[PDB]
């Protein structure tokens, strides 16, 4: 019924079209560690859809009760990458590639949105899921000021794909995510993918919910006409 109005998908990455959060969350831990903080992995899938800029200054008032300098965003950060690329590279989640060849048939535009500022990551989306994505069509950390769960992102994107709201549909894994996308007014789909409960994604107030990549691709022609 609202299926007619839709012109854009509008992915997350790490968690939906990369099998990243298990390395995601070892390095966030690590790194945490090395620097003298506790953050367990569990709380690192919490902070997963933030920029890594906005996860160490939480992450310091948390623990620390402070917030931390620029000069510790920036060296945290980049041991962080250097742990996350120091494993094998993150492969697609199971999928993905199915789902996005079915939007493109469709005739609706992919896009990127995510907190990620990983280049390894971001200069394979197009080895991984060829034809599909543009660089003017993403969102990535290097284009916002505060990320998720601020709706800014997501209000980038539809500015970028020239779009309304109720012209997109919104794919997430991350309960920051889907509540940056509901407050950015679209109707946004969960894929627990990771291994936090269910409910803590509607709860941040996704419309639908699903248990995996595979599961909303085999139902993606149900929805929701």
């Amino acid at each position: 019924h609202m299926r007619k109005k839709l012109k854009a998908v509008l992915f997350d990455m790490d968690g939906v079209l990369f099998n990243s959060m298990p390395y995601h969350s070892e390095a966030w831990h690590q790194v945490m560690k090395t620097h003298g903080l506790d953050l367990s992995r569990e709380e690192a899938y919490m902070h997963n859809g933030r920029t890594g800029a906005s996860t160490i200054n939480i992450v310091f008032q948390r623990e620390l009760g402070k917030e931390a300098t620029q000069e510790e965003i920036e060296s945290i950060y980049h041991e962080k990458s250097i742990l996350f690329n120091s494993y094998p590279e993150a492969e697609r989640m199971p999928g993905a590639w199915e789902l996005l060849q079915k939007v493109k048939s469709e005739g609706l535009t992919p896009m990127v949105v995510t907190g990620s500022g990983q280049l390894s990551l971001l200069e394979r989306l197009e080895h991984n899921f060829p034809g599909m994505f543009h660089k003017e069509l993403m969102v990535t950390a290097f284009d916002v000021k505060y990320g998720k769960p601020n709706p800014e992102p997501y209000l980038m994107a539809l500015k970028k794909g020239g779009l309304k709201a109720d012209e997109a549909v919104v794919i997430e894994n991350a309960p920051l995510g889907v509540e940056a996308g509901h407050k950015a007014g679209i109707f946004t789909i969960a894929v627990n993918t990771g291994p936090l409960d269910g409910q803590v994604l509607l709860d941040a107030g996704a419309d639908l919910l699903f248990p995996s990549m595979q599961t909303l691709c085999d139902s993606w022609d149900t929805i929701m006409l």
